[PDB]
């Protein structure tokens, strides 16, 4: 019966050369925390894998498939790199029962209602910054949505998918925290003010400090419009 540990490992030889991030967590977790609309339809239990890009996805994983045989037109990019290395996972686990949030044999509702941010907390990979985390605000009726952070790579990362292991328990999975890297009140509100009222900037996510950013080409890329990204950048 398959250890988390090795897992874990088989996923990251996978992942981890193409610039993903994998953090396991128990289906309990992120339920605990929700409405059952945003439930995943799991025993708590149940071993989940939260992925994540680093800013190497780009170089390691999107270039190279933009130039490759398996790209397709009329979705997005990305979204298409993304389905292929996490199909890359099913293969290298062929003898267990493997589902993929999300799911592109499926296409209506309900494909699961996942928050994303939620994951990525209760995974320990990066702290969702929301309101709440700001006591007496001063944003009154605003919109204010909130942001993960990751405490190696501040905001220049994104969350990208989730791996499930029906069938594979893990009732004492340890989990950590994650790394409360914007903890100061006067931080919290500079970070999430960068988030909701900064433009042309991406300065909210510097509010830790990076040791590594997305490169220029990439920022390009993220802020040319798709009918010209792929034309503009060659």
């Amino acid at each position: 019966e398959p250890k988390v540990a090795e897992l874990k490992q088989k996923i990251e030889d996978t992942l981890c050369p193409f610039g993903f991030e994998v953090y396991p967590f128990q289906v309990a977790w992120y339920n605990e925390l929700l409405p059952p609309a945003f439930h995943l339809p799991l025993p708590g239990p149940t071993l989940a894998f939260l992925v994540l890009s680093t800013p190497a996805m780009f170089d390691r994983a999107l270039k190279p498939f933009l130039q490759s045989c398996h790209l397709r037109m009329l979705t997005d990019p990305v979204d298409q790199c993304v389905a292929y290395h996490l199909g890359r996972v099913r293969e290298s686990l062929p003898e267990l029962q493997i589902e993929i949030i999300a799911d592109y044999e499926v296409h209506p509702n309900r494909r699961p209602k996942i928050l994303a941010q939620t994951a990525a907390h209760v995974a320990g990979a990066a702290y969702y910054y929301q309101r709440q985390d700001v006591e007496a605000d001063p944003w009154g009726n605003q919109r204010i949505s909130g942001v993960c952070i990751h405490p190696r790579f501040g905001g220049w990362f994104a969350i990208r998918g989730v791996v499930l292991l029906p069938g594979i328990e893990v009732p004492d999975l340890p989990p950590r925290k994650p790394h409360d890297c914007v903890p100061t009140r006067a931080d919290r509100i500079a970070l999430l003010e960068g988030f909701n009222f900064h433009w042309r900037d991406w300065t909210y996510r510097d509010a830790v400090t990076p040791q590594e950013r997305y490169s220029e080409e990439q920022k390009a890329y993220f802020s040319t419009p798709p009918a010209q990204r792929l034309a503009l950048l060659g």
